[PDB]
């Protein structure tokens, strides 16, 4: 029976880890000037805290902890929060709320279309198209200014019907980098309550942007507006806990009422998948988060990884133009987040792989953290070697 | 758009716990508790797997992206757990997932992918969470008899007519060992005649092994997936380390796929990763590490298999000491079963009236379906369990 199985397409930004003077810009993983990606300091601290305090292992909660729950949802909403009308669901990552979102919404309506931008983290269409979702995609990225084409956006946007979902990333858009700006973002809570269509949003990166509070301004603006919307949050990168698989789906409701529906589909949603949530990364970011003393040196530690970051964008930008004598290479510093589309071409793209030995998606997106003084200016001659 | 969400219904747990909770009685029981509880009522984490966190505490330097399909150090560990030196690597598929049901969902969908047209069989009766998952994803189900309400044993004969009827290609879903919630098992010539059966229709086995080790020891427990392993070409085995490790929030197990050959078992593999990456990516870490630690460091395993057995040895205890007692009230073995059955969960064949006479009137606490928990046993407590089946008239 298992014969008859067919091969599935793999995942390319996954590809590459497996491939790798080589210069690793691949995979979405904030690197440390020593190509390590460390354990932050709460975080280990949080574990100490937490070998030397639990009692037992036995199940816990199938939506997830209260604490996880509560420290979440104010993390993300700030004072937004009204968990009245809000239900919380701890997931297997961001990816896992994700697909959790997916399957609440196509519960509460079959005919459910997802729009996505231009483009987008791949494994959203491939967790759609597995589903056998209907996919339509808006205008996002500007190719030539290589920042956002919004003219374009709110034209594709207006098209959307109600009931259909419209997936944003709250900040630090993978794989482009480009992002909206507030005033963007009233644009387009102002078309989605016309449209009715309801706002998925992909949380993945809160706090690598422009700080923890403003790389969630774009969120609570939609949830200030918008009566019913759904939030996938990752806490992978910003606690630096890949591995341990920890993340929440946040359901905004317009009442209580429709509020303990929701809850209620959402952990049944866990039961007939996995029961229930890992523990481990969520109790880590629990106790950090509840913690003053761990949630002060880590919101410390990050702010430093964030400004780092965006001091090497400033570099790169400068290298370059100092080593070409134009500007064509300014969005690097204009765009916010991990990652930034290049715009190099698949040809040079491949080339620069083999003989130099530099690993970047194949859209040319680069992971920014895997640069350093060292190979900026070895990355700024590659792409000129290389040429376009 | 949310409020055309049809109610779902709670877990049931909530209401029993519940309701004994409201009980203002002061020796009421509880015998309902799914998980495993020691002589002071508590569910502790087992020595060897406290030693695990803090090797990982003092040794993980990163916790960045590791496999899709887990650790290899896991993956093989596991498949040496359960199948031991009959672990055929070349033609094994494995995969990490969260907790046991994580494995069964996956099982699910792997077989549903190569067979479109799939037929669940399962037992009369089974876990619950089977029949959901299956109604969940529309898959087709029929039940095998199984659990004899008068003898409280196996009605094998039974078994054996509605699993003739299966066809090439359907799954029939088979407990490893410890039988949940009746606690009436197979013996190894039982499982060497359902193979038989499996060979006929070319029915694929799904094994679902949640308690190996807290049966009859972890190698004998294993002995019934090991007969299907050597005699069926292609099985799927779903393997839990909540229970026999304690380590039931982190959400640790693994779907073995026994595959005809080796590029059947690279499309499996393939087809394996592939489902984990479309639910939740890579599966959970933690609980996993501390299982491979265990297992790979001579010093861990040793420890860890000497506490699981004094713990299968306290239950066994407990179980001779219940039908030693009921033997005294009654005058006859007509309860010996209790002592027969393997596992920490035992249906004493009540009817909900009787089920519910009990708690009324002694205040002990179980499933409807009459399943007790050995484990919530002890010297106090057994006397007043065994005079209640008999007093409710059992
Ligand atoms: C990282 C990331 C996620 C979530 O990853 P998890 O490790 O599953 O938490 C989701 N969306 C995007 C765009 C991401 O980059
Ligand atoms: C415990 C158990 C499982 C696995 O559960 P997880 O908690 O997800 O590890 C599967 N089947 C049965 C019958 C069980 O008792
Ligand atoms: O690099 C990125 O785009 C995100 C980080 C890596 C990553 C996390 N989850 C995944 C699922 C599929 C493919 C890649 C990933």
């Amino acid at each position: 029976m298992l014969g008859n199985l067919k091969p599935q397409a793999p995942d390319k930004i996954l590809a590459l880890m497996g491939e790798f003077g080589k210069i690793d810009l691949g995979v979405g993983v904030y690197k440390d000037a020593t190509g390590h990606t460390p354990i932050m300091r709460a975080v280990h601290a949080a574990e100490q805290r937490m070998l030397e305090t639990e009692t037992t292992k036995t199940y816990a909660g199938l939506s997830g902890e209260p604490e996880f729950q509560k420290a979440m949802g104010e993390l993300i909403l700030g004072d937004g929060l009204k968990s009245e009308t809000t239900a919380t669901l701890a997931t297997v990552g961001g990816t896992g709320a994700l697909r959790q979102a997916l399957e609440l919404a196509r519960m509460a309506n079959p005919d459910l279309r997802v729009f996505v931008s231009d483009p987008t983290w791949p494994n959203h269409v491939s967790i759609m198209n597995f589903m056998g979702l209907p996919v339509q995609t808006y205008r996002y990225f500007d190719a030539e200014t290589r920042g956002v084409d919004f003219e374009g956006m709110k034209a594709d946007l207006a098209a959307a019907k109600k009931g259909d979902m419209v997936l944003l990333h709250g900040c630090c858009h993978n794989p482009t980098g480009a992002n909206l700006t507030l005033d963007q973002w009233a644009e387009i809570a102002s078309i989605l309550e016309k449209t009715g269509a309801l706002p998925l949003i992909d949380l993945a990166y809160q706090g690598f942007g422009d700080g923890l509070e403003e790389d969630a301004a774009g969120t609570r603006l939609i949830a200030s507006r918008i009566p019913e919307v759904l939030i996938a949050a990752s806490c992978s990168k910003n606690f630096g806990i890949y591995r341990e698989r920890t993340g929440c789906l946040l359901a905004l409701c317009a009442d209580a009422a429709t509020r303990e529906l929701a809850q209620g589909a959402m952990a049944f949603l866990n039961r007939q998948t996995y029961s229930f949530p890992p523990f481990h990364g969520a109790k880590i970011v629990s106790t950090v988060l509840t913690t003053p003393e761990l949630r002060a040196d880590w919101m410390a530690e990050l702010e430093a990884v964030r400004s780092g970051m965006l001091r090497l964008r400033e570099q790169l930008a400068g290298e370059l133009r100092d080593l070409s004598g134009s500007d064509r290479f300014g969005f690097v510093a204009e765009h916010r987040g991990m990652f930034s589309r290049l715009g190099a071409t698949p040809e040079q793209v491949k080339r620069i792989k083999e003989e130099f030995g530099i690993y970047m998606v194949g859209d040319s997106r680069i992971n920014i953290a895997g640069l350093n003084d060292n190979t900026i200016p070895i990355l700024a001659r590659a792409i000129i070697e290389v040429g376009v």
